[PDB]
């Protein structure tokens, strides 16, 4: 099955100038816990933003161009990216905006972190249809000394 995982600020903002402006270690820990030992599919811009492989995960990068790093797997279409994952229980799509839009219709599950941050961005999570999704997990956390915004971890399943 295909899942998307993302962290969204106000208005579904997910990035600005090829970075995630906020810094929430608790959310990065959630991301790691939910992606470790699964393939991750990302677009080339997200690959560049992260800047290095994510350890302990098969990293698959979408690009129309030939790859530039054999520590990761390079593919040229959505269907090729899925194939390159092989027979696994769960594929994690890790963005960015353009990649999320293409995988959303194929996805069965969304792992969304809703961050209480105002951020002026240039990239958004898709404007998905709320009626298509059932919330099956929701956990809110207040800000603390390590995490400067409140945030809520949610898992949605396609109805
Ligand atoms: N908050 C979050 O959860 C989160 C998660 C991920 C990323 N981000 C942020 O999102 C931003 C990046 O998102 P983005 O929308 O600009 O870019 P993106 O989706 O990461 O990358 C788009 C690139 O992927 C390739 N690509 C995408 N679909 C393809 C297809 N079907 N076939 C072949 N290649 C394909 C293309 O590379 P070529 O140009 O080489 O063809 C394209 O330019 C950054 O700000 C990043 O920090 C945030
Ligand atoms: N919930 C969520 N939060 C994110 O920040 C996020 N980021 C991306 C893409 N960008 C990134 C950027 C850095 C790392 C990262 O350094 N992760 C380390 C965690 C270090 C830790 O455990 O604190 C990793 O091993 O996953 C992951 C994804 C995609 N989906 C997301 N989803
Ligand atoms: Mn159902």
């Amino acid at each position: 099955m295909i899942s998307l995982i993302a962290a969204l600020a106000v208005d579904r903002v997910i990035g600005m100038e090829n970075a995630m402006p906020w810094n929430l270690p608790a959310d990065l820990a959630w991301f790691k816990r939910n992606t470790l030992n699964k393939p991750v599919i990302m677009g080339r811009h997200t690959w560049e933003s992260i800047g290095r492989p994510l350890p302990g995960r098969k990293n698959i990068i979408l690009s129309s161009q030939p790859g530039t790093d054999d520590r990761v797997t390079w593919v040229k279409s959505v269907d090729e990216a899925i194939a390159a994952c092989g027979d696994v229980p769960e594929i994690m799509v890790i963005g960015g905006g353009r990649v999320y839009e293409q995988f959303l219709p194929k996805a069965q599950k969304l792992y969304l972190t809703h961050i209480d941050a105002e951020v002026e961005g240039d990239t958004h999570f898709p404007d998905y249809e709320p009626d298509d999704w059932e919330s099956v997990f929701s956990e809110f956390h207040d800000a603390d000394a390590q995490n400067s915004h409140s945030y809520c971890f949610e898992i949605l399943e396609r109805r």
